[PDB]
């Protein structure tokens, strides 16, 4: 399970997933919904994801935990043009995870 020392992880995943912009981000790329995602993106990645791995022990640092809330705007960004909505969420989601990480760090 995870260790106390990551609690603050935990705090900024929550509050990703209740951002106003996390709505793509929050389980996983869905081929139900769009084809062809896998066949680019090796790495998926998204909140749901994060959210169990970090729970279970998954995550022994936070910096692997930064290196996928970061996989998953990269992928974003891989994947979606800048001005779609999952685009611009992308980016949004981006700069309020930084945010939060540079109080930290
Ligand atoms: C399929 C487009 C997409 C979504 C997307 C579209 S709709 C949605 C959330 N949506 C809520 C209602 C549920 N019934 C199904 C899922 N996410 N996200 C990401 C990261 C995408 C891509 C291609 O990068
Ligand atoms: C989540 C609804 C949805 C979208 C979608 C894309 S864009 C949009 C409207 N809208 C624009 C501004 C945002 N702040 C919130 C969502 N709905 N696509 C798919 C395939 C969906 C489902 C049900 O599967």
């Amino acid at each position: 399970s995870m260790h106390s020392d990551l609690t603050f992880c935990e705090i900024i995943l929550m509050e990703m997933e209740s951002h106003d912009a996390a709505w793509p981000f929050l389980e996983p790329v869905n081929p139900r919904l769009v084809s062809g995602y896998r066949r680019i993106i090796k790495n998926p990645m998204d909140f749901s994801t994060m959210r169990h791995r970090l729970s279970r022990g998954g995550y022994t640092s936070s910096e692997e935990f930064a290196a996928d809330a970061l996989l998953v705007f990269d992928n974003c960004q891989t994947f979606n043009e800048d001005d779609s909505e999952v685009g611009k969420a992308g980016h949004i989601m981006r700069r309020f995870f930084e945010s939060r990480w540079e109080e930290f760090y």
